[PDB]
């Protein structure tokens, strides 16, 4: 099994806080905020570590939010690789309210990155082994042009990183448009956004993502499908699985954790349908805790057990 | 093919509107309501229709709106028995919204049924021939006790008629006491409630579904688990199918069992049945299922 | 005191009923509907008879649903009016949600009206009595064109009959350009229209409503200003009531409830104050309770004996 | 004029952002939040200095939060003495939604306080001079009892300082028991809550009120009646008053102005008349402001002088 990195160009130290209700001008009281480390790259390589395995996060940390951030990775035992930023590490604030179930989201910008901040992020993903895998996840930060974070994908590539992208759009088709990206996971809107049209037809969302790896693109695409699992192909093999009909508590760190449990089934050289349904039982896990808890090890195992039958 | 019925106890002159926001105590200006005919069996007949097969309706018709009810109906080409009731037929509403795209329904309870007229409608049931299907569909009026029910399903299967029952609560727990049901159809919370316990483990949903099989409470269940397809089972088999990734709007419930019924009438597989019921459920969520659709979706899925 | 009668272009067969709660998709369960005569003419009428005094109300009815809004008339001792109409009357629907204590309120268009209809309605307007006063209040229906509303008007001042118009904004705006109404109650966002201008200042609402009167557009302005009551202005005086500080549930049927009460202390020769005063509290009365009931007896009397302080 | 004090044994940094829209799950795209001095307090000596007088804001301050809360109060010329606290100063959301218009507040739980650092705030609080005006305003935090509030205000009491006392439920109903409260604030809920029975008659609210006043435990109570004003009584008189037909936009920062301006008056021994208009002057000046402004000198003196006529 070869070694896993992520990338975080936008950490975030996340507060989850609960409140009986949400309603326009009064005062919602909210509990004490739970504080939790944050941001695309850093929950997918907390998701590895829940599932048993290790993954280095490197991402800018600054300030007091920045060590906050950072001193809770060494208590989830994350190894990390920081560099210091000037600019805070943003914290976003995650309501759970109690008489709806439902869970809000309030996501800041993230800090801004300077060149020379960015220079060492650089160095720090171009110091990664050839052969391991690297994922690229969350949104970019102020101050990052997109051409950087492509040409720093090209330079990755160029000597043997193998590198996965979750992103947003922009940085979803630049990703492709380098092309031999090892895995993508768009949800129905994002595939739809990607192929500029509508998924309409039974056999739309499979020959969407097949035409994005017969280009060569990416090596796999796993559509996220919400509620209907994910299908996911690759060059040979095409595989929807659809997780148990179980509670569903916090949907919130479903992706990340989806991401982390397919990542790790990669750097172990794992079949695409062992890929996709440890996926979705990472996922469904995931669901069963609060948003900015991701899957646990002991869930993750049953659910796909049960999907492997 | 075996001949099919459906029973609705409480029909609905459904009324359908648009109006651009919905907030409260203000005055929501609504367009000129559309009228279609409701009510679960109703609604099974149409579906059934639409897919180009035969059920006839049998249902209570009271004042004006049964009046519109009926004839919507006939301009709909379903055959229809329907027996003349006092109270009249209640008006649901279901409202649109435009800045939100959201769907809104109002469901009064069932117009009242005294003694004369559930008793019409029961010799109705029992005029059916020996193999045919009747679908009970829909919730439970006022002024109708579950024992009358009940023995009405006894009645009909002690002749021979091959019953199918959709509803809810106490009703579908009645019916299954009573036994040999050729189908029901739950959501995951009903079945909860009809084997009183939680079912959160990945295989609780089939167990459950089983158990009542295995019990001989029902030949059939088929557990609508919403956007992630269906789960059926048997005695001897279990089959699961999820939908095709299209689009989704929701009239699923009462297209899925016109789907399952047309292919219980026509002898087919658990898996046929699964499979239509899944794709003309589907199909209506892209308005019941289209014949055009429902097909589109069950090739895919029969492939 | 004078006569009173009402005219309703638009009546309603309002349906009252319950539910838990108001979410999408799902199938809210409802309470067996309650019917309750409505529409706004139809309601100053029936405010009128709960608080001793008689109104005719003058509408057109059509089919099974005009039949039982002129049944419940009948049961409220509301004189009425009628003209038979092609169209059936429109079903409103009033859904009171139990977990929020809200009303939602489905408001259909009108039933169609015929110039035949329209006809008839009018040789009943013209057959009343001169110093009599006549209430136009609300909507109008399709095939009413505005023109003939105000045709109306004139003809009905023409044999001394007094108007009162309760509307749209537009027919606000009409029939005051006619003038000499003899009452009007816009809210503050209609005044400002009918003044064209911003109403920004302290004292800029009663100065609006003083010039709708300077100009012998209306003889009395009654503005609706919500939980603030109202500001009553005319040739001579100015006051303005607000309400007791007291639980408002719903505010549907304070509108007519108050056009209802001043109504009838016009009929009486009362003087401005009493007659806002009295308005005040049979709107107050009419939000007590969840919207089709409107005022009250005895709620209004004790709310007016302690406004009248 | 005698001096001006408040307290805030909660303090806040409130942060403010912009989101498009509003629903749950999915992320909510928010601006890099703006800040501005939060607590009960500290707003009323905020409102206090915006109204041309000088309150002297005592509160906690802890953590990087803390001092950026102090910095804010600093650039607003507000004098301030504060405490120098371990645990963080919270940080209050508010959120803004553009498709609606509509204002979410999520307000976290204050900061706790260790004995060391209640007591330095308790000393400071027994500098204050006789004859000098307190204004405890605010929630209070986790680890601090009602009792050590009320031994507070005994204490200070002993020495003639005057104290308002501005909070909810509990610690209202504590400081009242004490008694000889120179001014207390509730809504109607919370009067309702004071006297154990439901305000429904139109002179329910009056007479609670006056029970509060009759039995020592205030001097004064204003009952915030939101649109309709307020309502206050003394031992020998009653007033209320209701605020022009102006146009309102947020009510939040209201009833801290309110407080402020009534505070103000106190201070210069103003009849309960003056204090009351100008209370809702000032309430109803804030309210004239998006967000939550507090009220200016130019808009309260306005209405306040339309109101004094
Ligand atoms: O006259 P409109 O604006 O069409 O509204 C009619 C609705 O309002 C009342 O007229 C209340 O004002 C109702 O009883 C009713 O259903
Ligand atoms: O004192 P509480 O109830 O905890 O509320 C604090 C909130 O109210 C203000 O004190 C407004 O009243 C704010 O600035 C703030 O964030
Ligand atoms: O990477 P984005 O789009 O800026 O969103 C960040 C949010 O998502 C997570 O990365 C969950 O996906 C969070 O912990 C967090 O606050
Ligand atoms: O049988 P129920 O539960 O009273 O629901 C009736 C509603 O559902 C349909 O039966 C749709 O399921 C409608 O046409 C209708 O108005």
């Amino acid at each position: 099994m070869v070694r896993i990195y992520t990338l975080t160009l936008a950490p975030s130290l996340d507060s989850a806080t609960i409140t009986p209700q949400i309603y326009p001008e009064g005062k919602l009281r909210c509990t004490a905020p739970v504080f939790e480390p944050g941001g695309g790259g850093i929950n997918v390589a907390r998701a590895i570590a829940h599932l048993g395995g290790s993954a280095t996060a490197i991402f800018p940390a600054g300030g007091a939010t920045g060590e906050h951030l950072v001193s809770l990775l060494a208590d989830e035992n994350v190894p990390v690789a920081t560099v210091e930023a000037k600019d805070w590490t943003r914290q976003n604030l995650h309501v759970h309210v109690e008489a709806s179930g439902e869970q809000y989201r309030f996501v800041m910008p993230g800090a801004a990155l300077n060149e020379d901040e960015f220079r060492q992020l650089e160095e720090q993903v171009l110091e990664i082994e050839s052969g391991a895998i690297l994922v690229i996840s969350g949104s970019l930060p102020p101050g990052v042009k997109l051409e950087k974070l492509t040409q720093l994908i090209s330079a990755a590539q160029k000597q043997g990183i193998r590198c996965i992208v979750d992103s947003s759009g922009e940085a979803l088709s630049a990703a492709l448009a380098i092309g031999n990206i090892e895995l993508v996971k768009p949800n129905q809107k994002e595939l739809s956004a990607l192929v500029n049209r509508e998924l309409t037809q039974p056999d739309d969302v499979r020959k969407a993502a097949q035409e994005i790896v017969n280009s060569g693109k990416a090596k796999r695409v796993v559509v996220s499908l919400g509620p209907q699992g994910a299908l996911g192909v690759d060059s040979e093999n095409c595989i929807q699985v659809v997780p148990p009909p179980v509670k569903s508590q916090s949907t919130v760190g479903a992706g990340d954790s989806m991401v982390g449990a397919m990542t790790l089934k990669l750097a172990e050289n794992a079949s695409l349908e062992e890929m996709v349904r440890f996926g979705v039982a990472a996922g469904s896990a995931a669901t069963l805790n609060q948003g900015t808890r991701l899957c646990s090890h002991d869930d993750t195992q049953k659910i796909y057990a049960y999907l492997s039958r």
